[PDB]
């Protein structure tokens, strides 16, 4: 079916639970077996969200490889995200090594530090320019440029330094700083916005590597960014823009990480955002 009609025929029925679980049903299992080493227990977060073997990203160290990080790879929309956890105290400098090793332009953060009044991830950059982090484990330094703060977002400019060979990259920080402690946004305007400001400063094009992008956990409200930008870019691609499924995009996502969107209101939430989204294209 389409998708706005299928939309309203999933709202009049009221069928969003159902239609979700049946996606869960379907999903992809595969091993996961060096995030449950015990040598990593203090590498994940949540016990129960793991990168799959066959896709995680690893560390170029010979010591221990081991990030809880994956690479989504979209073929035919041309598209390819690492989707992570929020760094925990102990891996704030393998972040910064992936950052590097994987030659990435731009984060994508979509929580606050503190939610709920628990914290959700570490303070992982700098918040004074004269204050700048130094990672001793894996030899980077990070350096805080400019910060533009926005009613919805804030985007800071970061120099990474490679404290081995000197050389340095400047890399974009965009922070969606509105989502609510518990639900979803009431319209997606502001998380289109914000998209369309990632696109726009180029951290998601061919000539860098993999955007890298996170929540808290690296499944919910990342998966519903990377899933709203493919299936946007695909209906721009095709000839058909109706023959986009949103259904099966997530279920091709989910062969590369798993859990990706955690309940039926980020599921509808998701098509919501691809609808309004393929108006303002046009
Ligand atoms: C524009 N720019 C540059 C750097 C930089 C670091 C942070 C923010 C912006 C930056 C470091 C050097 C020179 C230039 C170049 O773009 C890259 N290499």
């Amino acid at each position: 079916m389409e998708m706005e009609k299928e939309f309203e025929q999933i709202d009049k029925s009221g069928s969003w639970a159902a239609i979700y679980q049946d996606i869960r049903h379907e999903a992809s299992d595969f091993p996961s077996r060096v995030a449950k080493l015990p040598k990593n227990k203090n590498r994940n977060r949540y016990r129960d969200v793991s990168p799959f073997d066959h896709s995680r990203i690893k560390l170029h160290q010979e010591d221990n490889d081991y990030i809880n990080a994956s690479l989504i790879k979209m073929e035919e929309a041309q598209r390819s995200y690492i989707l992570t956890q929020g760094p925990l105290p102990n891996t704030v400098g393998h972040f910064w090594e992936m950052v590097w090793e994987q030659k990435s332009r731009g984060v994508v953060m979509l929580n606050r530090v503190m939610e709920k009044g628990s914290l959700k991830c570490a303070q992982y950059w700098p918040q004074k320019e004269e204050k700048e982090m130094i990672f001793e484990d894996t030899n980077l330094k990070l350096t805080l440029i400019s910060e533009d703060i926005k009613s919805y977002y804030t985007v800071r400019q970061l120099e990474l330094e490679n404290l081995t060979t000197q050389e340095t990259r400047e890399i974009l920080h965009f922070h969606y700083t509105t989502w609510p402690d518990f639900g979803v946004p009431e319209s997606p305007a502001s998380f289109l916005n914000f998209l369309f400001k990632v696109r726009e400063s180029g951290s998601l094009s061919p000539e860098h590597g993999p955007v890298v992008v996170h929540c808290s956990a690296g499944i919910g409200r990342s998966g519903t960014f990377c899933l709203a930008d493919t299936c946007l870019l695909l209906m721009d691609k095709r000839k058909d823009p109706s023959s986009v499924d949103i259904k099966k995009v997530l279920l091709e996502m989910r062969k590369f990480r798993m859990g990706l969107i955690q309940t039926a209101d980020q599921l509808r939430f998701s098509y919501l955002a691809v609808i309004e989204g393929a108006k303002f294209i046009m």
